[PDB]
């Protein structure tokens, strides 16, 4: 199992969608989603609670995730069979917050922390510490929770998103070179679709080429471009289980 | 007094430079007590250098750097200027969550305790600083401000990096006090970027770009007279 841990809007769901090749997640996560990816000739999806029913429409998978959510600790089990995926089990976890919004409980931070802790305390669970690049890495809730249960970094891979959203005159070179805050497995830089790209109905195919172009064109990341991007992250997660 | 609270790199020190009207801070370890005094003559005074009047703000930066070397004892600085209002600012170190290099393992809680020393004081106005390119529900500043001021009686929300927001996004619901309502509402600011600091861009030029940003933004246009740092200075003055 691979748990996606980070603050709210870190880019966790976008990472999962890139691994599928189809848009199927709602845009926020209230329950943990156990997403099993299975390499198959036939492309379809099925829910644990929705036995027998196969889904060929990924918009209907999203509506079913939305229907089942309507925070809670009981997980939603989803299996996607696809020729484009690897054999990996990922857990979409709700994002860590600090202040409750609307009719949310006041201890929501400590409930989401408790929920994540049930998954990441297990020795065979690999932690994907997702942190946006346009935030200070020392302030990462993802790294703090990962160091708590895994101090040595034996099962921690740092994920740096929103690298295209960094302020002019800055880069995350020292972070991505594993220098500012070293991890045993290091960091993998990713560039997901912006809010505009999603509303503009941009493909996951067009996202990956723009992502590869970004790392090859950036002067601060060009020298490490083959250690970057979502395909390399999928490769590293596969290389451990295989 | 006014305590500037946030996570690291939130844009706290930038507020102090916009209030002063001159770039003067090195690029927080120790707290900074910046007392602003409206004066005809423009100069800066340090308590430890009792007597010396500083006229070169690049020499004020060199002294802040030299005196700093985390600790709770603050560097006390007075800035006499015709463009400032009679206010005291507490530039508190930004809270982090993971120790970097030789920093103590309990650094986060060490910073929190030091911030708590100031924000537990009843006649201390809390300036909750949150960048716009981060989710407001994740605000370290707002959590800490709500821990000592649950009613929001002495909390003013400050939103930085509105120019760094993703394409197809805005903080209108935040600045309209709808997402996370605060009694005293929110003030949006546009500070010097990292290129602007490196390129030594003037504060006057940065305050002019901040003004044109709110006047131009189709999502902040209607509230432009409630936005910007000169308005934030005016709000902290009235109180
Ligand atoms: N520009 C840019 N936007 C991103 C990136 N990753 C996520 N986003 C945007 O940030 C918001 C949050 O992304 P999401 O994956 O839903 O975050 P989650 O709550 O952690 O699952 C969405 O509006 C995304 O379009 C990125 O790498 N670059
Ligand atoms: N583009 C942009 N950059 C900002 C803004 N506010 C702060 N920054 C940058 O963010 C970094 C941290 O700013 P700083 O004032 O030192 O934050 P502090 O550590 O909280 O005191 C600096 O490189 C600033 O240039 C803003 O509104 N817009």
């Amino acid at each position: 199992q691979i748990a996606v841990v980070g603050g709210q809007s870190a880019g966790k769901s976008s990472v999962l969608e890139n691994f599928v090749g189809r848009d199927f997640l709602p845009r926020v996560t209230r329950r943990p989603l156990v997403l099993q990816l299975i390499t198959s000739k036939a492309e379809y999806a099925e829910f644990l609670h929705c036995k027998g029913k196969k889904f060929t429409d990924f918009d209907e998978v999203r509506l079913e995730i939305e229907a089942e959510t309507d925070i809670s600790s009981i997980p939603i089990n989803l299996r996607v069979y696809s020729p484009h995926v690897l054999n990996l089990t990922l857990i979409d976890l709700p994002g860590i917050t600090k202040v409750p919004v609307g009719d949310q409980p006041p201890d929501i931070e400590y409930q989401i922390r408790e929920m994540i802790m049930q998954f990441i305390t297990r020795e065979n669970c690999l932690i994907l510490a997702v942190t946006p690049a346009n935030t200070d890495l020392a302030n990462s809730d993802a790294l703090k929770l990962a160091k708590e249960v895994d101090p040595q970094g034996l099962r921690t891979i740092g994920v740096i998103t929103k690298l295209d959203l960094m302020d002019e005159g800055t880069d995350a070179r020292d972070v991505l070179e594993n220098k500012l805050l070293p991890l045993r497995r290091g960091y993998v830089g990713v560039v997901n679709r912006s809010q505009k790209d999603i509303d503009g109905k941009k493909d996951i195919k067009a996202a990956m080429l723009a992502e590869r172009k970004f790392f090859l064109s950036h002067p601060a990341y060009r020298h490490i471009a083959d250690r970057m991007g979502t395909p390399h992250l999928q490769k590293v997660l596969n290389q451990q289980l295989t």
